[PDB]
């Protein structure tokens, strides 16, 4: 059968990368991304049979993380008899470097290119569209492929179409919808796919763990003692060991070490950044005319989208056949390419330091993946313009480089930081990569003074290290938002430089899986004498009652903390009991406290009240969305009635309240001169509860200014009472009353009351309340009648 | 309800054929045809629910086998309440004789023609397309219906289309796809219809068995004594009783006997062939002007495709209304037709002996069914041109006939036999039918001298008799291939005339269900002193160890047998033990023996070796595809090392071998001067095994010439060893090495070795081995460098 012939063909083709792929291969860390380990067998398997088409799978990875090697290993395993031997007919390796937009070819012609025979049985293949898979590797082919509106989609596979249109039709499941796809791509090209996909399954590639680094370093060196020595020399440099999570850096450093050892020379060289790694690799593998030819060749390829280089183009750039080095890898189809596109990048940067030679036009034109790649370009550029590496590079390669380009890059980063450009293109972490690449402290200080509001999302150890370096070097940061993915080991490094910073005032960690150990580390950090953090948000950090002990320690030790948030954490009654110990200290200067939806009950209300009568600083307390109950609110109000209480804003939204507690609240309104705001949204107070409250709001000593009563189940019966409030309350300024069936007569009474000049009110919230056209017209008459009084009643 | 009205209509219409159909009907033999008894209820039922339009059923039968009667009986049974009273709404009797291509009508028009009412509820019928059956009887209507490219297919049953296009749309399931079909057809019309079908279910009609012949002979004659007398008179004629498997011949002979008995005359007339039957029927039912008119009418109908004759056409051929005979059946729609199309055939032939009158133009124009029918034409013509029947026919009917037409038919068969025309039109058995029809020993002997390579398939006793007659009368047959369908009863007669032949040398019976009794009969045949068979192939004949006893008897008795093949038969160790008794006899001249996939083990290897050291004639032994093992191969080799052993070619393909036995093989290569070939494909010898073998092939006394090592699990490590062979082996000429991962360095070493003039090798098989373009180009440069050395490396 031709099936076994094709299997043997792909097994022979993908056996080596020569060196054996099976010997070379090391397992990578694969994790599912989209949330409401992973194996390939279950990867193509549907998690839910109800799910819309599973067979679309997108692999996400950095440059050199091993997407191509992963796809080739999948083909090798499938051919060798390991992956889906149950039933899955064919796998087609569409290497997007070969695919070009200008050429007009059909799917049959593409399979012809992927088949070993000049006349494979294509019709039999098409007869089984459900058993066909396409490994689309490297969606990073060129620019302008999809930035325009997609033209007509082709379903007739015999028809010849352009590369872009054919790929769009294949991806969008219009051409052979039953065919399966697996696309290895970049995050920006991931955004492009998300603009061209419908329910795909996303899988991330992380690379090598420490054990996998052991495995790779043992597999590379044929001699076990040599491998042990090389890895031992790697160990004492933490930067290299952290960077080695990417297999490409492992390969480069192993090649350098092997070549130096074959020459019998010292292996002790160390590279601070990626640029230093590449520079030492080139120096080991390295006349100036040949360097200029290579640089111009790379620049031409970058500008004109040409990755596979022909002999004519090679000749155009002043390079002879005798100039072929170990950098260019050959593929006879006669074509030359680079080992990885990052090398073409590095040589293009070297060109820009040694195609237009102005960096401004390079920076202006962005699009598709290449923008980040062009930023990746400047990344190596950022590395090369350094007071240390430039001198040694010029000495080694006998070259000359200027430094106005560094000032131009500084202007570019200034513009990028000051530019708002939210949620557009790679924004924050990549700039930190560039700054860490340069490693010039003075430039870093001059460059990060434009950042202050910093928001980053970290997923790898290298991300943690670069963020730590940048935040430590910064001196004008005020607000800092951290996101964590897939912790405490590198949190111990981040939080130290967060504490040492003398300009930070905010610290947002909401919506993370910080956990109890992470919160313990953060609290150990916050106890530092030099800490300056004044606001700390911890919403939905997955915390429990265990973190409250450490938070209480911080509150009893830290005199600068002013605001704190703990919303959506299951602290519980015991958590609040632990927290109130710190809250009652004399060194606790906390002013605002959020406890919305902390799974509290009426039991903890005895503790919080003790804080209100004792805390000399706590003014604004929000305890909404908790089953406090009428008894709990009564317990709070029993201590809140004291005129010495400093409480100003109180939040009881959706706190499961009835009218029974309202009288107690009224007492506070009669006695507390400090309570200016009070939110009661979502509580079924009722008309009797509103009357009991108005008994207190009408008191001469009441100083309330804002009151919310949304969704309080208020009918027309109470509409008179509030009217009596409006003419009499000399302090109330705002009042929200949405989500009620007050009725048209009630709003008529309100409008009749408000036309007087004796009302000091300035806002009424009647949104989500539906009224007939006469009432609406009355409200417009009122709203342009009284400009200072605002009513919201939009339909 | 109109359903019951139409049921009553068809029940009344199909009650008689007058005589009652139920009284007349006799059960026919029905069998499924396509392979990887049958009853109509399961025949419409799907064997597998996964099977694709099961509802399409095609019936295959000879002329007069009873396809029309079977369809009419099915319709009568369905109307009477016997076939699918569960649920199946309508069956429509589309008699293809009525359907014409010129007339343009719709499906509703056809149903109206098949309906008794001028305005049937057609829309209600279309509303239930899954409960509609179309019974297309006689797909052999006319010529040119489908020989051209099929035009556009019509799906709108309202639209009027031509007969050919409408039938194509209906059959191809484009017009009412949910409708079921049942087509009765001819084998050549089967070919054409299968060129218009997609997964149909084929059912073959065989006719009457001996019990069914008894039943029909009792049913026809109303008097039991008369029926017994007629059957007793018929039975003593063996040829007539064999031809009686066709119901039409039974009807003709019964009508003749009944008419002769009514006239009180003798019934002793005997007919050797079908032509004699028809001639005696004519004599019983039979002025010369009327005969010429009938003959011209039949010829005109044959040439212009007109089966239903009008009175205008009747007058056109000099036939008056007073000339209406007992043959022409009338159908008032006013139309005349023949009893069967075979009668129109016979009268067209009679015209050709008594429209163009040249037989050459008759023979040239063939197509559709009619070609065979036209051959059917000449079949009766072949009967009529005889030294015996012609004189009696001329005396009876007062006619004159010439004999140059016989010479023209002889030239036609000369051309047909000389013409290659493989797998095109009716080729071999039908010519035998014509020759048996003529019954002239001189003409048959002169005509069969150009047959020699005969390949025929037999399914009925009539086929056995005609083939036996033709083979017995032949004198220049060399090769003879027999196929059997659905045995020994007529094999006992066929094999006798096979043995008596003094020119036969080969006898191929591969892929039959010959079985042990059949092989016993064949062995009794082969022991005849006059047998001349020299090669006997018996692959996959379903043989077992029981036939080996008889084969050993033959080998000990038959001294002319030279080659014998027993591949794919479960002979087993005991079978080989029985065979080796005959193989070791002094009168056994067998030279070549095949035992591929005979379910052998290492146990039988002790016996085969005893043959090698004893058999003075066995030179080529093939025992591949058996689980012989290393021990078995060692047992063979320890006897094959003998210098006096005459073994030349040894086959061990896929014999489950390892390197352990290879050394033993090496010893044979060092000792046996006669071993010139050795096939080891599929055995995991390995590089160590290849080295052990090359220890032997490099011996000065080794005389091997061809060696195969495909799929031997050979890596690059052994590539040096074979190279040492190439420069040193002075006898090897061929070497095959496909299905290996030899590597590019290995083929480079081979090419470097081969460019020397000292290499006597002439062939290397590197197919299915995949190499890069440099290795490819080197391979061509070598192949045009050395024209005498051929390498196969096609991609
Ligand atoms: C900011 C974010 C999320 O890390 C990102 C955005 O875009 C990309 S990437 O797709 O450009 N790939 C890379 O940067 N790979 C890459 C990395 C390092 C070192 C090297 C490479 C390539 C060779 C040396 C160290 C971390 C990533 C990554
Ligand atoms: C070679 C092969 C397989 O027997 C064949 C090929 O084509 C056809 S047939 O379809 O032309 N039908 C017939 O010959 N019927 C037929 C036969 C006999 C006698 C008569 C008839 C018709 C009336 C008398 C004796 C055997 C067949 C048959
Ligand atoms: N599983 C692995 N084992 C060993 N090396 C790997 C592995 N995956 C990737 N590499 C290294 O990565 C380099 C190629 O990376 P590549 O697959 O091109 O990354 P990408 O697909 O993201 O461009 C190779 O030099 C190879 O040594
Ligand atoms: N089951 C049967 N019982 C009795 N006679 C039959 C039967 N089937 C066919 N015949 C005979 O065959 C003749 C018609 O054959 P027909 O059905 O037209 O063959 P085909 O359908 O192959 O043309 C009739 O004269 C009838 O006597």
């Amino acid at each position: 059968d031709y099936r076994k012939k094709y299997r043997k063909y792909v097994r022979s083709r993908f056996q080596c990368i020569s060196v054996s792929l099976n010997k070379r291969y090391t397992r990578l860390r694969l994790i599912k991304e989209h949330r409401s380990p992973i194996k390939m067998e279950l990867l193509f398997d549907p998690d839910d049979e109800h799910s819309e088409p599973v067979h679309t799978v997108v692999f996400q990875g950095a440059a050199g993380i091993g997407k191509t090697i992963l796809a080739r290993k999948m083909m090798l395993d499938w051919a060798s008899g390991t992956l889906y031997q149950d039933r899955f007919d064919y796998l087609f390796y569409i290497h997007c470097r070969e695919v070009s937009l200008v050429t007009q070819r059909s799917l049959g012609d593409l399979i012809m290119s992927c088949c070993p025979d000049p006349n494979p049985p294509i019709h039999k293949i098409v007869r089984k569209p459900s058993r066909i898979l396409f490994l689309m590797d490297g969606f990073d082919e060129l620019q302008g492929a999809f930035d325009e509106h997609i033209g007509p989609l082709c379903t007739d596979w015999q028809k010849a179409e352009r590369g872009d249109i054919l790929l769009s039709s294949l991806i969008r499941k219009k051409l052979l919808p039953e065919a399966s796809l697996l696309i290895t791509t970049r995050p920006v090209a991931l955004e492009k796919l998300q603009h061209l996909l419908d329910h795909p399954r996303h899988v991330e590639i992380l690379g090598f763990s420490e054990a996998k680094r052991k495995e790779y370093f043992f597999k590379y060196f044929s001699d076990e003692a040599q491998a042990r020595a090389a890895f031992s020399l790697i160990q004492e440099n933490e930067v290299l060991f952290t960077m080695c999570f990417i297999p490409l850096v492992c390969w480069i450093v192993c090649t350098g070490l092997k070549q130096q050892m074959e020459s019998g020379k010292s292996l002790a060289q160390t590279s601070k950044t990626t640029t230093a790694v590449y520079v030492f690799f080139l120096s080991s593998l390295l006349l100036c005319a040949h360097l200029w030819g290579l640089c111009s060749l790379a620049a031409d390829g970058i500008w004109n989208q040409k990755i596979l280089f022909e002999e004519s183009d090679l000749r155009n750039h002043g390079l002879q056949k005798a100039d072929v080095s170990a950098f260019l890898r050959m593929n006879l189809f006669k074509f030359y390419s680079f080992i990885h596109m990052t090398f073409q990048e590095f040589f293009a940067a070297m060109y820009y330091l040694l195609p237009s030679r102005d960096v401004t036009v390079l920076l202006e034109n962005y699009g598709k993946f290449e923008k980040g790649y062009l930023i990746f370009v400047v990344r190596f550029l950022f590395g090369l313009v350094n007071q240390e590496r430039t001198s040694y590079l010029e000495k080694k390669l006998s070259c000359k480089i200027s430094q106005q380009i560094r000032l131009e890059l500084l202007k570019w980063i200034e513009v990028k930081a000051k530019a708002k450009k939210l949620q557009i293109q790679p924004s924050q972490l990549e700039l930190f990569y560039c700054l860490y690449e340069m490693q010039e402290e003075d430039f870093v200080q001059r460059a990060m003074d434009y950042f202050p509001k910093i928001e980053i999302n970290l997923s790898t150890r290298m991300d943690h290290m670069v963020s730590s370096f940048c935040i430590e070097n910064c001196h004008r940061v005020e607000s800092l938002s951290l996101g964590f993915l897939h912790t405490s080991s590198f949190c111990r490094g981040l939080f130290s430089v967060l504490s040492t910073s003398q300009s930070l005032t905010e610290l947002d960690l909401s919506d993370n899986s910080l956990g109890d150990p992470g919160m313990r580390v953060l609290c150990e950090t916050l106890q530092h004498p030099g800490c300056n953090i004044r606001r700390l948000w911890l919403g939905r950090c997955g915390l429990s009652h265990e973190c409250c002990f450490d938070i209480s320690l911080v509150l009893s030790s830290n005199q600068k903390l002013v605001e704190l948030d703990l919303s959506d954490n299951a602290l519980g009654d015991f958590g609040i009991r632990l927290l109130c110990v710190g809250l009652k200290h004399l060194l606790c200067n906390l002013k605002k406290l959020w406890l919305v939806s902390c799974c509290l009950t009426s039991a903890c209300c005895q503790d919080l009240a003790s804080v209100l009568s004792t805390s000399h600083s706590l003014t604004r307390l929000y305890v909404g969305e908790n089953a406090l109950g009428d008894s709990g609110v009564a317990i709070l109000c029993e201590k809140a009635k004291n005129p010495q209480c400093n409480l100003q804003k109180l939040g009881l939204v959706n706190s499961g309240l009835t009218s029974v507690c309202c009288s107690a609240l009224s007492s506070v309104l009669s006695t507390n001169q400090n309570l200016t705001h009070l939110y009661l949204r979502g509580n079924t107070l009722g008309d009797k509860g509103i009357k009991l409250l108005c008994e207190g709001l009408l008191h001469p000593d009441c100083k309330l200014q804002v009151l919310e009563l949304d969704n309080c189940n208020l009918t027309s019966h109470c509409c008179w009472d509030l009217s009596t409030l409006l003419t009499s309350s000399q302090s109330l300024r705002k009042l929200s009353l949405g989500n009620n069936d007050l009725g048209d007569l009630g709003v008529m009474m309100f409008c009749e009351v408000l036309k007087q000049q004796s009302c000091l009110l300035q806002n009424l919230g009647l949104s989500e309340m539906y009224f007939n056209y006469e009432t609406k017209s009355a409200l417009e008459t009122l709203q342009e009648e009284k400009p200072e009084l605002t009513v919201v009643f939009e339909p």
